[PDB]
């Protein structure tokens, strides 16, 4: 007699693979701000002018008098 045969063996199994990871995203940037503007300045005002003055006037002159006449 002999011995009963046997089926061949098999290598063990393996878990499936996985895709690699990725770093998370980021919100986009923004330009910096600016201070508000200002209306331009102005030169300072001035009081108005005045016409020149005048010396006071004078009453007119008179001729001198004369003594009265006489008979001869």
């Amino acid at each position: 007699p002999t011995a009963s045969p046997t089926a061949s063996p098999t290598a063990s199994p393996t878990a499936s693979p996985t895709a690699s990871p990725t770093a998370s995203p980021t919100a986009s940037p923004t330009a910096s701000p600016t201070a508000s503007p200002t209306a331009s300045p102005t030169a300072s005002p001035t009081a108005s002018p005045t016409a020149s003055p005048t010396a006071s006037p004078t009453a007119s002159p008179t001729a001198s008098p004369t003594a009265s006449p006489t008979a001869s």
